[PDB]
């Protein structure tokens, strides 16, 4: 990244919260829509991450995330951020060790740092997800995250299809696929767990193809266990997903026979998530992108 021109203001901000940084090491990532992010070494040599809230309206999501991280860290063997400073103007935590399993460059180039056909990653993922899914769901709920029963998990997808269908044209081929998914009792979970919600390699750190930390916990919710296995299911060979499922069950996870089927159908319903986002933002650019995903053009 880059050396910021407001170095002195950033050092003052950390200093007034008790964090003394070596300004020679300070770099910033400016691309986030909700936070400005800085990395620096402290005077005692430790590496730090700084998150600067851009607007007061991001503080609610940060407060929930902070409560989740505090209660979750004792229950996972892998690392999560340890917020030693959490205020309106600064969130700061030690840099977690390891390298991201997937990085995206400034021009949009995606680079993978672990292969989805790896048995090592498959077993590491299944182990971490079983530990996460074992976390006490009532203590999870007290943090403020959303909570959905198995009944509410299925009903939310049914409602979501209806709401998106009322505001967007949906190609019949996609609508019929998703209706058949929602009608297949074999796909759907019979129990709810604490989930991450976006567990793909960009939100992990890896060492020797094993997960050593999991990041970006804003999507966490009690609900469908498959959400945390679906990205592996759609990207890994089927025998490698089965290695992940075996490690998941070995850790106390309780998969069901149609779980892999469910994962692929669910991933295909991503255009409904785009539609929901557009309706939430109201921004014309998001509505246009969701509309193109919900009603793709014909082949030529
Ligand atoms: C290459 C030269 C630079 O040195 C560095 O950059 C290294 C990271 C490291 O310096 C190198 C190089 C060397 C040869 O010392 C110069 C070596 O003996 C020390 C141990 O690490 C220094 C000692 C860091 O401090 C050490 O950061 C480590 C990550 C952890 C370590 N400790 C806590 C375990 C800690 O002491 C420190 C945090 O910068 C100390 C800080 C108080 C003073 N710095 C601002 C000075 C001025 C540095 O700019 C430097 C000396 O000019
Ligand atoms: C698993 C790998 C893929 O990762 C995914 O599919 C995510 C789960 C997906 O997200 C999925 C799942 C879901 C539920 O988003 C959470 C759905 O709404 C969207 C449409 O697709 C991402 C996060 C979407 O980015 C999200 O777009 C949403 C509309 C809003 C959301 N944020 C702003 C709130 C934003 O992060 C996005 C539109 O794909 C980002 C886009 C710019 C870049 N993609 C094209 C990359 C290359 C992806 O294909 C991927 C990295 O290869
Ligand atoms: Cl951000
Ligand atoms: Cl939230
Ligand atoms: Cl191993
Ligand atoms: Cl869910």
């Amino acid at each position: 990244q880059s050396m910021p021109e407001d170095l002195d203001a950033l050092l003052d901000l950390a200093a007034r919260h008790g964090l003394d940084l070596d300004g020679g090491t300070l770099r910033t990532e400016e691309i986030g829509l909700d936070f400005r992010v800085a990395f620096a070494r402290a005077h005692d040599g430790g590496d730090w991450v700084l998150r600067l809230p851009r607007r007061p309206d991001v503080l609610e999501r940060a407060a929930v995330e902070g409560r989740l991280l505090a209660m979750l860290a004792p229950h996972l063997d892998v690392a999560v951020p340890d917020w030693r400073i959490s205020t309106s103007e600064l969130i700061a935590y030690p840099l977690l060790p390891g390298s991201p399993g997937l990085t995206v460059a400034a021009d949009g180039e995606v680079s993978w740092h672990v292969d989805m056909a790896s048995t090592v990653y498959a077993r590491s993922l299944g182990s971490v997800v079983a530990q996460l899914h074992a976390v006490d769901a009532e203590a999870a709920a007290a943090t403020g995250i959303e909570v959905r029963s198995p009944a509410q998990v299925r009903g939310a997808w049914r409602q979501d299809l209806a709401r998106v269908g009322a505001e967007f044209e949906i190609a019949p081929a996609l609508r019929e696929r998703w209706e058949a998914w929602l009608a297949d009792d074999g796909c759907w979970p019979g129990h709810s767990v604490l989930t991450h919600g976006e567990l793909y390699p960009a939100h992990t750190l890896v060492e020797d193809e094993r997960i050593t930390a999991v990041l970006d916990w804003t999507t966490a919710a009690v609900g469908d266990p498959a959400k945390d296995l679906m990205f592996h299911q759609v990207s890994a060979p089927s025998a490698i997903f089965e290695v992940a499922l075996q490690a998941y069950a070995e850790g106390g996870g309780r998969p069901w026979p149609g779980l892999a089927r469910h994962c692929t159908e669910m991933f295909s319903a991503a255009p409904l998530g785009y539609g929901l986002y557009a309706l939430a933002t109201g921004e014309a650019a998001h509505r246009e992108a969701a509309a193109a995903a919900l009603n793709p053009p014909e082949e030529r």
